[PDB]
Order: C-alpha cells, then sequence, then structure tokens
C-alpha cells in the first residue's frame, strides 16, 4: 500500500520535449536508464521516504584494500542515499582495520568477518568496489528490483567490441550478435530478492566453469553480463554512476560525476 504523495510545486514535465537529446533514457524493454536531468529527484526522495525505505550497501575490503574504506565511507555519508535509512556492510579479514567513520542519523554499519539477514534488515542492496569514492548524488533514482550499470569504457562501443566471455565452453558466453550493454561489475544491485537471485546464479555458474577447467575472461563481470542478458534489468545506470577521470577525461555528455575510480 502506498500512501499519497502531498501537495508538490515543481516544473511541468514537457512531452513535446526530450530529457536529452544526447543519449538513450530508456532500454529496449522499457527500463529507464539514470542520467543526470531524467528525474526529480524531490519526488522520488518523497515516494521512498513515505516507504520508510532502506538500502543496504554492500563493499568487501580484503587485504590492502581496506586503506580504501575511510574515503569511501566518508564520502558515502555526504553523497549516498542522504536522507533515507542506510545500513552499510563491510566484509573484511581485518575488523579492527575498518576506520572510524562518523555517521549521520538513521545510518548503521556492520562488520563482517570473512545472507538470510539482508532479507529482514534492508529493503534494497546495492553492491560496489571499495576503491572507489562518492562525489556526487547517487540516491533513490537508482532504486529498482534489478539495475546494473554501464561499464565508462565500452557505452559507447558496439557488441562485438564488448569484452564478454566468447568461449561456448564458458557459462558466461555470449556470441558477437548478442548482448544490449557491457555492465561493469564494481556496481550492481536492487531488491534483496533479485540480488540474491543473481548472485545464487553467478556462483553456481562459476562453479560449473571451475569444475570444467575454465575461468570467465573477466571472472564475476563477465557472469553479471550473462546474467543481466538473460534476466533483463529494470533499470540501468549510465557511467555518471561508476567513472575514472583519470583514464577517461569528462565528456560532455556526463553532467555529474557520481562515483568513481580511486587511483
Ligand atoms: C585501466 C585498466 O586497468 N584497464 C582498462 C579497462 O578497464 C577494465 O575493463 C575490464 C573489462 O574489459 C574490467 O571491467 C576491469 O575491471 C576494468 O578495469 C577497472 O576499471 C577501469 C575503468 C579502471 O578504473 C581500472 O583501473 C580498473 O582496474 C578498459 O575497459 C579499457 C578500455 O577503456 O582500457 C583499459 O586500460
Ligand atoms: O585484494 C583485494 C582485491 C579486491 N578486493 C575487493 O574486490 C573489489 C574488486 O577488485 P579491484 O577493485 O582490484 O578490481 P578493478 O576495479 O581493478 O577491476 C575491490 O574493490 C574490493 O572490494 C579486496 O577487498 N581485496
Ligand atoms: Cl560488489
Ligand atoms: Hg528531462
Ligand atoms: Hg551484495
Ligand atoms: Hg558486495
Ligand atoms: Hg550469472
Ligand atoms: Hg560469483
Ligand atoms: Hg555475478
Ligand atoms: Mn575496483
Amino acid at each position: 500500500f502506498m500512501v499519497s504523495l502531498p501537495r508538490m510545486v515543481y516544473p511541468q514535465p514537457k512531452v513535446l520535449t526530450p530529457c536529452r537529446k544526447d543519449v538513450l533514457v530508456v532500454t529496449p524493454w522499457l527500463a529507464p536508464i539514470v542520467w543526470e536531468g531524467t528525474f526529480n529527484i524531490d519526488i522520488l526522495n518523497e515516494q521512498f521516504r513515505l516507504q520508510n525505505t532502506t538500502i543496504g550497501l554492500t563493499v568487501f575490503a580484503i587485504k590492502k584494500y581496506v586503506a580504501f574504506l575511510k574515503l569511501f565511507l566518508e564520502t558515502a555519508e555526504k553523497h549516498f542515499m542522504v536522507g533515507h535509512r542506510v545500513h552499510y556492510y563491510v566484509f573484511t579479514d581485518q575488523p579492527a582495520a575498518v576506520p572510524r567513520v562518523t555517521l549521520g542519523t538513521g545510518r548503521q554499519l556492520s562488520v563482517l568477518e570473512v545472507e538470510r539477514r539482508f532479507l529482514s534488515e534492508v529493503d534494497y542492496l546495492v553492491c560496489v568496489d571499495v576503491d572507489m569514492e562518492f562525489r556526487d548524488h547517487v540516491g533513490v533514482e537508482i532504486l529498482t528490483p534489478l539495475f546494473g550499470t554501464l561499464h565508462p569504457s565500452f557505452y559507447g562501443s558496439s557488441r562485438e567490441a564488448f569484452t564478454y566471455e566468447r568461449r561456448p565452453q564458458s557459462q558466461a558466453y555470449i556470441p558477437k550478435d548478442e548482448g544490449d550493454f557491457y555492465y561493469m561489475g564494481a556496481f550492481f544491485g536492487g531488491s534483496v530478492q533479485e540480488v540474491q537471485r543473481l548472485t545464487r546464479a553467478c556462483h553456481q555458474a562459476m562453479m560449473v566453469d571451475q569444475a570444467n577447467g575454465i575461468e570467465a575472461v573477466w571472472h564475476d563481470e563477465s557472469h553479471l553480463n550473462k546474467y543481466l542478458l538473460r534476466h533483463k534489468p529494470t533499470k540501468v545506470l549510465s557511467p555518471e554512476y561508476l567513472w575514472d577521470q583519470q583514464l577517461l577525461g569528462w565528456p560532455a555528455v556526463l553532467r555529474k560525476l557520481r562515483f568513481t575510480a580511486v587511483p
């Protein structure tokens, strides 16, 4: 049951005036592709707050990568789902090495040393790489049953150029005449149910390959791409959500750089 939205005053959307004329904002299966200018965050914030949405953010920090946690968490505090309930889950082999970061109200952090827990604790799960930092808003506009993010290096490439696993012997195999986009394994998510379905599928697919003595060219990412090809994401995030300015600069097509790689 969704309660009614309150009166709100904002610019009227114009039917005969496209959001962006420089990019595709909807996939062929009618899933929005999230770019700055396509969403009114005030409307979306209202919609998700009225549902008291809790977002879980999961990151793995093993070995030397624990050194990336401080900047990651501090910037997440300034840009990730601000205003909403957030639960960080840090999986690490060095619990005592997790930095003491100050969190805003309604936000929590759990350290798990290396999940039915997720189902009862959060509504959505966002899975990202830790060697990153948030530079701009990353909010509820990304929430949906299942989403993938366009890899910053292939958003303008043709499918035959996509670095999918091309060996038929692999469960992640995708022929050159197939493929919608090349999603990066560093940022995906959705409802807890859909994310667990995805991870379960990939885990099983990888075990099969291992048994057959083969390892997908880009490991987890290869399987993620196979999964999202066969199970279309309900939203696709633009490269604004996964960029590397040192390697790729700042094209005009990107009005904001929200989540970026840390050298
Ligand atoms: C710079 C880098 O080491 N490699 C660049 C490629 O980026 C990698 O792409 C593969 C899939 O083809 C994987 O997704 C891999 O994780 C990517 O590297 C990671 O992400 C990039 C954006 C960088 O941040 C890198 O440091 C990081 O390890 C890229 O696809 C190609 C084409 O642009 O260039 C390579 O230099
Ligand atoms: O020694 C490692 C290597 C990787 N990772 C985790 O695995 C993710 C992906 O690895 P990496 O970022 O090195 O891949 P890349 O972005 O270079 O393709 C990292 O962000 C961490 O979350 C880790 O915890 N310890
Ligand atoms: Cl992840
Ligand atoms: Hg628009
Ligand atoms: Hg996850
Ligand atoms: Hg994760
Ligand atoms: Hg998979
Ligand atoms: Hg996997
Ligand atoms: Hg996967
Ligand atoms: Mn990374």
